[PDB]
C-alpha cells in the first residue's frame, strides 16, 4: 500500500526529535525545549526536556502528555489505521483541553511535522483557573507516571481524529489527581490521510533526572503500542 510505504520510509530507523513549548499558567510564564529520538519500529521515544526560563511553575508530570503519537508502534495488521504517520511529512495539529479535577485546565495547541530529517513538536500551552495552593501550582504531585490507554476515534467531518482519556497523577499523600484529556488532531496539508477504525494506544512512561543537569528538567522514556483491533 503506497500510503503505508510513505509513513514507513519516513519513520524507518531512529528519527531525531525537537520539542518547543511556550507556556503561561495563571500568568506564570515559562518555556521548555526538548531533544531526543524516536524509533517507531519499537514504539520507543527517549526525550530530555529543559525549562529554559528557570523553575518550571507546574509539576513536570502534568506536561508529559503535551510533550508525539506518530512514533507509536502500529502492529502490521493495524497499519491502515495509523492516521499520525499518514499526515507526514506536512504534519498535523494536535489540540487539547486538559481538565484537572477540582483545579484548573490546560488548553494546548501543537503542530507536529518534519523540518528536514527532524520531527518537530511546537506547542503553545495556556492554563487558567488554577489554585495557587492546589496540587499543580503547589507542586504536590509525585515524580512518576502510570500506564494508560488512549482511545482514538475518527472525526470524519474534519478529516482527522478525536481522542479522549483520563490520566491519574499520584499525589504526595497517596491520593490521585485526575486530568481528563480531550483531544482533536487534523492534518496540516491538503493531502489524504488514513482515518482509523476505533482503537487505542497503550502507553508506558518512565520519568528520571540527568544527574549532571543543574537546570530544572525531565528525562522521559515512553513506549507506545497500538492495539484493540484483532
Amino acid at each position: 500500500d503506497p500510503m503505508v510505504s510513505k509513513g514507513e520510509e519516513l519513520f524507518t530507523g531512529v528519527v531525531p526529535i525537537l520539542v518547543e513549548l511556550d507556556g503561561d499558567v495563571n500568568g506564570h510564564k515559562f518555556s521548555v525545549s526538548g531533544e531526543g529520538e524516536g524509533d517507531a519500529t519499537y514504539g520507543k521515544l527517549t526525550l530530555k526536556f529543559i525549562c529554559t526560563t528557570g523553575k518550571l511553575p507546574v509539576p513536570w508530570p502534568t506536561l508529559v502528555t503535551t510533550f508525539l503519537m506518530c512514533f507509536a508502534r502500529y502492529p502490521d495488521h493495524m497499519k491502515q489505521h495509523d492516521f499520525f504517520k499518514s499526515a507526514m511529512p506536512e504534519g498535523y495539529v494536535q489540540e487539547r483541553t486538559i481538565f484537572f479535577k477540582d483545579d484548573g485546565n490546560y488548553k494546548t495547541r501543537a503542530e507536529v511535522k518534519f523540518e528536514g530529517d527532524t520531527l518537530v513538536n511546537r506547542i503553545e500551552l495556556k492554563g487558567i483557573d488554577f489554585k495557587e495552593d492546589g496540587n499543580i501550582l503547589g507542586h504536590k504531585l509525585e515524580y512518576n507516571y502510570n500506564s494508560h490507554n488512549v482511545y482514538i476515534m475518527a472525526d470524519k467531518q474534519k478529516n482527522g481524529i478525536k481522542v479522549n482519556f483520563k490520566i491519574r497523577h499520584n499525589i504526595e499523600d497517596g491520593s490521585v489527581q485526575l486530568a481528563d484529556h480531550y483531544q482533536q488532531n487534523t492534518p496540516i496539508g491538503d493531502g489524504p490521510v488514513l482515518l482509523p477504525d476505533n482503537h487505542y494506544l497503550s502507553y508506558q512512561s518512565a520519568l528520571s533526572k540527568d544527574p549532571n543537569e543543574k537546570r530544572d528538567h525531565m528525562v522521559l522514556l515512553e513506549f507506545v503500542t497500538a492495539a484493540g483491533i484483532t
